[PDB]
């Protein structure tokens, strides 16, 4: 999914999905409201635990 | 809860709760019984696991 020319407001990602927490990589989970990108993408799939 | 005047066995909080492991900055839990504090303070509250 592609995600561009809008406002992301990531701390309220925690009440769409029953997740722990986040994983990120070069970046804070933190720090994500404080930052800008010029496009995001959400890849979605679905595998086993291990 | 303001803890002092008294002798501290960490390794037998695991009875006390089931959590499964701890979470220490600046400290290992491993070695919480060697060492001595001025004071302890415990913080008790509930919130989501997010
Ligand atoms: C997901 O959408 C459904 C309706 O499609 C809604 O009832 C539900 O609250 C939504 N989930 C969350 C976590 O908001
Ligand atoms: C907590 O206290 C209750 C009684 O108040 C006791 O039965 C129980 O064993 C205690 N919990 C643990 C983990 O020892």
């Amino acid at each position: 999914k592609r995600i561009s020319n809008c406002v992301a407001d990531y701390s309220v990602l925690y009440n769409f999905a029953p997740f722990f927490a986040f994983k990120c990589y070069g970046v804070s989970p933190t720090k994500l409201n404080d930052l800008c990108f010029t496009n995001v993408y959400a890849d979605s799939f679905v595998i086993r635990g291990n």
